[PDB]
């Protein structure tokens, strides 16, 4: 199944923009991990493929997808990137759960759609 980029991005970014409106749950992944601004230099030693919602924003208001599980691809690696740099018991670990959660129950239908 062939994909328009107009129709992706106006059934797409309905689910982003479910993530964006959790505050402050979104906070940590609206703009690309800086480590030296943030202070946790050993970033890249863990996260060889960072991935943020301005990133995925961006692309999807470029139509830079295909279909929706190359958008989904790119939502859930920013997830894994999250769980897999901070501790079990950290606000940011628990921060991308959250999204995670919001994200599941957005993307579902929206895979069904298509
Ligand atoms: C060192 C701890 O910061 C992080 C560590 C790891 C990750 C990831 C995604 O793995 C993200 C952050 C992070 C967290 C927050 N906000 C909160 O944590 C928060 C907000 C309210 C309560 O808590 C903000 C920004 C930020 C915002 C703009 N910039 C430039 N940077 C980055």
């Amino acid at each position: 199944k062939i994909f328009k980029p107009e129709e992706l991005r106006q059934a797409l970014m309905p689910t982003l923009e479910a993530l964006y409106r959790q505050d402050p749950e979104s906070l940590p992944f609206r703009q690309p991990v800086d480590p030296q601004l943030l202070g946790i230099p050993d970033y890249f030693d863990i996260v060889k493929n960072p991935m943020d919602l301005s990133t995925i924003k961006r692309k999807l208001d470029t139509g830079q997808y295909q279909e929706p599980w190359q958008y989904v691809d790119d939502v859930w690696l920013m997830f894994n990137n999250a769980w897999l740099y901070n501790r079990k018991t950290s606000r940011v670990y628990k921060f991308c759960s959250k999204l995670a959660e919001v994200f599941e129950q957005e993307i579902d239908p929206v895979m069904q759609s298509l």
